[PDB]
């Protein structure tokens, strides 16, 4: 599935992201829209590590999840890499969710830090009621 903008900003505040170890709703909205194009089904092999990122979140699977193809991959989510290319976000935000409880909180992505830190995030959740 290919959220709408706002689609996500309600979906995402539903599953009690909105402010979740502080980080903002906009803040998730802008790390959706760099890793994914709000495109639940994306995903994207890393040829270097044979790692893979999966989801709306490209969430990477040497660490967060397992697809039985990684090597000396861990499953800190504890799911399986599947649970996320699923049209409900409900297991990403839970992986997602744990993500931030280590220490980088946000930063774990580099993408957030390339085009969401210290920038003006406002735009990703303008009128969208959240």
């Amino acid at each position: 599935k290919v959220f709408e903008r706002c689609e996500l900003a309600r979906t995402l505040k539903r599953l009690g992201m909105d402010g979740y170890r502080g980080i903002s709703l906009a803040n998730w909205m802008c790390l959706a829209k760099w890793e994914s194009g709000y495109n639940t089904r994306a995903t994207n092999y890393n040829a270097g590590d044979r790692s893979t990122d999966y989801g709306i979140f490209q969430i990477n699977s040497r660490y967060w999840c397992n697809d039985g193809k990684t090597p000396g991959a861990v499953n800190a989510c504890h799911l399986s890499c599947s649970a996320l290319l699923q049209d409900n976000i409900a297991d990403a935000v839970a992986c997602a969710k744990r993500t931030v409880r280590d220490p980088q909180g946000i930063r774990a992505w580099v993408a957030w830090r390339n085009r969401c830190q210290n920038r003006d995030v406002r735009q990703y959740v303008q009128g969208c009621g959240v």
